[PDB]
């Protein structure tokens, strides 16, 4: 039994992890295959950050402006080409650790593992969530842009996101492997903000029930609610929607506890009505929102990977 | 900027788990060199369990009756010797992914990584401590015996931990990698309790020192304590006695955040005495513990491996 915070193992995602060097910018790369993926602004400096054009920047790099190091070996850049806010340096030379992976864009809501690097080498490696403003609440300091957040599937390595930048309140923003912002974030030195941010109540469900898996049962009532009841509840209270398909996905879950979906909607009513009188829920004095319905049946349960 | 709880990256030791099966039993082994470890009960079934005697249980083995499974390729055990709690296998082929690693057997305060494994496969990784009554607050199911804790320090691997056991309380207790268990715990199916816990205190102040490099300081003050003062309402709330070693390990924290750390102590103190009155530090609503002094330097800072 117990419940963690608990990320993939990162080993495949080591293997991938190089330098990328261009003029004075050092950031992180991936390599997949011949190819290594990276944030476009490493074609940047202190003064192309103002407000950058990458094209134009672009066209004017030639391929051995960019330092390429797996190890203290550091591969030869034969072609580019930008995709979105990514680059993709085409070395002569393919990585033979890719492992069998997939590029996937997450939905807000969805967990991932990130494994934290600085000049190629891993550093650390740690569980979070998309948050519904589109934000991560990630762990990153300079140099660390380039390392990237995955699930694990099997023996397939699903990418989500890929790390560019810290927002002033201290949360962070970046890309899918595609390029694509999570967001309304552009890679600019402009004034951007996050906008408000919602707990996610599902995986707040799935976490109760996490707790009910594990022994706690003290939050637990008599009551039921409406779906309509729980959701004007819930906007109080800054949540987000519980909608019938977070019902349908909370099924399994709530079969294995013999608690009806709708029955633990009145336990979190009554548990967001009035605190929780100093207690505590698998450890936390908070209501855990970065464990998802996925998340609580893997680690309750004992999937693996090889 | 931001603070995780964030465990080592894990490749290192995911290329060295394997599986290990005897009789009705398969738990993981830790394949180095041509050596493979695990815990000695897998020699145990359900009615060796009551009261072993692992000497005579072990003279009555073959090595045939050991299968141990390195992915789809299954070893040929040409060995075996007990030492303390633990099995040696010996094996006879070397891991070619053997890394650098030592042995070592760590404090009570002091935290690690655990790769919780299955079958072999590694499941998932979350970092730990080794709380001051000898047990670990780890996730962990049926046949996850095996899985190892480590620490990393540059390329060197130290492994310190192999899981063994549960504890009716929900929390886990294991030996160090030479077979001796942390804490007053046997490997019998007898009554056995855990022992009243306390709070890291070293850990605690670590962990406000982390606060503040990332812009908390509401809890701070102008008040200063004496070390005896501060252990006087420490014990009072079931804190361990500081030491001035602690206070000398808190040195460079202390030093690149301006904060005395008497002063910090007088924080925590009032902390203690009046609670967080409904406010956060670094996103947890309880005072954390499960921070050393390193691991805050490391991640506010950016130490690597490779
Ligand atoms: C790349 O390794 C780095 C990672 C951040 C540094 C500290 N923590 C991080 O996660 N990313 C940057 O430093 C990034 C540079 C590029 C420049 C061109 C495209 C945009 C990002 N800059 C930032 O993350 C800054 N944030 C920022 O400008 O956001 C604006 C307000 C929208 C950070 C470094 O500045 C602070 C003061 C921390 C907000
Ligand atoms: C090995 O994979 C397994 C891991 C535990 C199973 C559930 N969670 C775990 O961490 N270890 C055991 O199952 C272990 C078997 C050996 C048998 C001979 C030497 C002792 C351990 N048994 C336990 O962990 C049980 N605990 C136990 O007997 O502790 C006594 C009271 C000191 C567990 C499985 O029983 C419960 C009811 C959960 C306490």
């Amino acid at each position: 039994s117990g419940f963690r915070k608990m990320a993939f193992p990162s080993g495949k995602v080591e293997g991938c992890m190089v330098q990328v060097t261009c003029g004075t910018t050092t950031l992180n790369g991936l390599w997949l295959d011949d190819v290594v993926y990276c944030p476009r602004h490493v074609i940047c400096t202190s003064e192309d950050m103002l407000n950058p054009n990458y094209e134009d920047l672009l066209i004017r790099k030639s391929n051995h402006n960019f330092l390429v190091q797996a190890g203290n070996v550091q591969l030869r850049v034969i072609g580019h080409s930008m995709q979105n806010c990514v680059l993709k340096l085409k070395v002569d030379t393919a990585n033979p650790k890719t492992p069998k992976y997939k590029f996937v864009r997450i939905q807000p809501g969805q967990t991932f593992s990130v494994l934290a690097c600085y000049n190629g080498s891993p550093s650390g490696v740690y569980q979070c969530a998309m948050r519904p403003n589109f934000t991560i609440k990630g762990s990153f300091l300079n140099g660390s842009c380039g390392s990237v957040g995955f699930n694990i599937d099997y023996d397939c390595v699903s990418f989500c996101y890929m790390h560019h930048m810290e927002l002033p309140t201290g949360v962070h923003a970046g890309t899918d492997l595609e390029g694509n912002f999570y967001g309304p974030f552009v890679d600019r030195q402009t004034a951007q903000a996050a906008g408000t941010d919602t707990t996610i109540t599902v995986n707040v469900l799935a976490w109760l029930y996490a707790a009910v898996i594990n022994g706690d049962r003290w939050f637990l009532n008599r009551f039921t609610t409406t779906l309509n009841d729980f959701n004007l509840v819930a906007m109080k209270y800054n949540y987000e929607p519980l909608t019938q398909d977070h019902v349908d996905i909370l099924g399994p879950l709530s079969a294995q506890t013999g608690i009806a979906v709708l029955d633990m909607c009145a336990s979190l009513k009554e548990l967001l009505q009035n605190g929780m009188n100093g207690r505590t829920i698998l450890g936390s004095a908070l209501l855990e929102d970065e464990f998802t319905p996925f998340d609580v049946v893997r680690q309750c349960s004992g999937v693996t990977f090889q």
